């Protein structure tokens, strides 16, 4: 497809968010690159306006499919790629388990050759005691399937999965994640099948940097279908 030859080789990856969490105002910026061929993204995010208000391992779903291989039989059902270079909006509601909810929107495009994640983030009835605001969420993640349906309405798509953070208690803290996704041009693009990508998630930390940051490496493919 079009915006299928744009991720054959790798492509440089810039991410910028503005939240706030129940008043807590912050900004992160990341950077890296993706290489859709083997659906691998290495990409370090640094908190510019201080300390991270929440736990780093809340933000990595909001923090492009666009990079997850789709195997060559499945290319058909690629909508991330398809929307591009125009791109998508991505908006989800990420509802935690007996306390807040964050509500994002995001545009993904190419700028250029390097492929923007602009995100803004909205967090609401957060527990000051709680698993987020009280940062009791272990620096890990955890592997997940993430469920894809085409939604024709809007000429896009509709995903949902459910993320399971792990407590430093040994517990787990659910995040129950709604998506949207919408070209932003008005050019065709994929509508899939019934599908989902299977992720992997590695975080890590710089042993050089002062910052409040988080390194991450993810590996994503689409599956179900065969």
């Amino acid at each position: 497809s079009k915006g299928e030859e744009l991720f054959t080789g790798v492509v440089p990856i810039l991410v910028e968010l503005d939240g706030d969490v129940n008043g807590h105002k912050f900004s992160v910026s990341g950077e890296g690159e993706g290489d859709a061929t083997y659906g691998k993204l290495t990409l370090k995010f640094i908190c510019t306006t201080g300390k991270l208000p929440v736990p780093w391992p809340t933000l990595v779903t909001t923090f492009v499919q666009c990079f997850s291989r789709y195997p060559d039989h499945m290319k058909r059902h690629d909508f991330f790629k398809s929307a591009m270079p125009e791109g998508y909006v991505q908006e989800r509601t990420i509802f935690f388990k007996d306390d807040g909810n964050y509500k994002t929107r995001a545009e993904v495009k190419f700028e250029g050759d390097t492929l923007v994640n602009r995100i803004e983030l909205k967090g609401i009835d957060f527990k000051e005691d709680g698993n987020i605001l009280g940062h009791k969420l272990e620096y890990n993640y955890n592997s997940h399937n993430v469920y894809i349906m085409a939604d024709k309405q809007k000429n896009g798509i509709k995903v949902n999965f459910k993320i399971r953070h792990n407590i430093e208690d040994g517990s787990v803290q659910l995040a129950d994640h709604y998506q949207q996704n919408t070209p932003i041009g008005d050019g065709p693009v994929l509508l899939p099948d019934n599908h989902y990508l299977s992720c992997q998630s590695a975080l890590s930390k710089d042993p050089n940097e002062k910052r409040d940051h988080m390194v991450l490496l993810e590996f994503v493919t689409a599956a179900g279908i065969t």
